């Protein structure tokens, strides 16, 4: 029998638990605290999400088996752990209330260690550290036999989560040559947004600009692939940018124009990735209609925009933090993270 | 018999005459001074160039008939007045030493009043002011019967030339709506350069930038259609831009990269007009080779560049002067001038 976990209740549970963790003083309240610290501070991202998700599920509905990863697992209390983790923890909680400190993963239950019916030592794992963390996370979840124990361990896990750092790139290096390669690289999917965001930082860093990127497929988005970048000055957005690596559609335009017009933002740029070039819209019509709503709309290919901003741009004691924060805020994929890591060592 | 006027001597003559005019105190030295003032201060651009050219020719080589406009005219002393005016006066003199005060025309001898073998009252002309100036310019040139008289009247003509103003557009108007239409208009030929120059002024005016455009087809240009824009800050060029409404070629690239690398300029943008989209070059190859010469090269369509700069840009007590100076410096065509004049009244 599967258990249908109430995600509204789960959200309130984890918010309470985070609040308890933020004021927690005694974290050694049970013998699993050592294992909890080692998993949460450890290097295996998927086991961190599996641990938080299973503890949250049991603290919300004690009928779940917290070792179940899928609702079709052959155990009583199987439940849709992917849905709980992606909808509640990733979708609503980690960004706003944990500063991306669990890892800022967008879809952690698509990683190989989560693609099993059960979280068990029968699942393959690399010798050494990973094998240790697999068994530790199993042991903690096996100990979460009651709702109150699950909640107690959830608060401990979030207490240590708050101690993690959310930096993925890390000496006065040759930031000139690396930044230019990222600017001018043939982008794909979300790497288009990262390059565009970096370009804007270069151009505006010295002009007081603050660039903020947002993860794709938010609630109420016009399409699933569009990615929002806001450019602030004096803490007011003056430019709203949308990045898409699929052709923009009329709903994308309508949503962005209406959203800017409401906010009093008068400039919107739509940036087209290499796979967004074949138009489904009449860009001229969109611009004309946008003007009637008092919004100045324009379109550019991403790589043209990035190289133009770079040409127009002027120290680099802030580029690393900016990239780290941007990768965190968009819940960047591993491919994107590996690309940025690789080009900083090359 | 045609007369072959020595343009090197003609250049030295007019430079001397300008210097005399700059220090001239008595301009009433002969009875033609009234007519000279009325032609030079008058509104008929082609008669101003015809007058200056004929006086210069006679002051250089008194064998010319200063009423001849073409070397095949049926008079002794016919000579190539178009060549003298375009090569020497327009090509070398008016910009640097007269501040464009004759009219900053690029090809004045292609205007209809100059397309005759002789400058004569038989040529058709509009009733009223134009008819008066035609006859006045004829009368002065008919009086230029000796080299010394031609030179005396040339100095008077340049004395009054220096009193002219070189402004072609002219209340706190709606500079917002007009500038945006010029930014976003479907450009053609040199109107692409004007829009691009305006975009850069908007983006950099408040950042200390000075934008300088140059006329097409300079001596030693890589091609006949390319148009140079330099962007200064602190009186150092930091960005060199080329605008072309025909496909760029490898000589264009080589010239711009070599010229920037020599000057120590590290950024070059090539802007493609709507008729420059079909490539004759591999842009990626050009960029890679430019990087090896320490120059960062990029390409953009003009209209993408202009709308992007506008989106990134922040008072308008300086836009009129900037446009007037830019139109002057490129020796803008009448079509370009009429377009800018029209959209400022519409």
């Amino acid at each position: 029998m599967k258990v249908l976990v109430n995600h509204e209740q789960a959200y309130n549970v984890i918010i309470n638990a985070i609040n308890d963790a933020k004021k927690l003083t005694d974290y050694k309240t049970n013998n699993q605290w050592v294992s909890i610290q080692n998993v949460i501070l450890g290097t295996h991202l998927t086991y961190r999400y599996i641990l938080i998700t299973g503890l949250l599920a049991k603290a919300t509905d004690p009928r779940v088996n917290p070792l179940a990863l899928q609702a079709n697992a052959p155990v009583d209390g199987a439940y849709d752990a992917r849905s709980l983790c992606h909808s509640v923890i990733v979708g609503k909680v980690e960004g706003p209330f944990l500063e991306g400190k669990l890892g800022a993963s967008n879809e952690p239950f698509l990683n190989k260690p989560a693609r099993y019916m059960l979280h068990s030592s029968d699942n393959p794992v690399r010798r050494g550290n990973d094998k240790v963390l697999q068994q530790l996370s199993i042991d903690i979840l096996h100990a979460a036999t009651t709702q109150t124990l699950a909640y107690e361990m959830l608060v401990i896990a979030l207490y240590f989560t708050l101690q993690r750092t959310n930096r993925v790139i890390t000496i006065n290096f040759d930031f000139h040559k690396i930044i230019y390669n990222i600017i001018s690289h043939p982008c794909d999917g979300e790497t288009c947004a990262i390059a565009a965001a970096i370009s804007l930082h270069l151009l505006g860093e010295q002009r007081g600009w603050i660039i903020k990127a947002h993860p794709v497929n938010q609630a109420g988005s016009s399409s699933k692939e569009i990615l929002d970048i806001d450019v602030y000055h004096d803490d007011i957005v003056f430019l709203s940018i949308e990045v898409k690596d699929k052709p923009f559609n009329y709903q994308d335009v309508n949503h962005a124009v209406s959203k800017a017009s409401a906010s009093g933002i008068s400039k919107v740029i739509f940036l087209k990735g290499p796979r967004a070039t074949n138009l489904d819209i009449d860009e001229s019509l969109a611009i004309e209609n946008a003007a009637t709503k008092g919004v100045s709309l324009s379109f550019s290919d991403v790589m043209t925009f990035t190289t133009t901003c770079y040409a127009l741009s002027p120290s680099n004691d802030r580029i690393i933090d900016f990239i780290n924060n941007t990768l965190k805020d968009i819940r960047a994929k591993d491919s994107t993270i590996e690309y940025i890591q690789s080009i900083f060592k090359n």
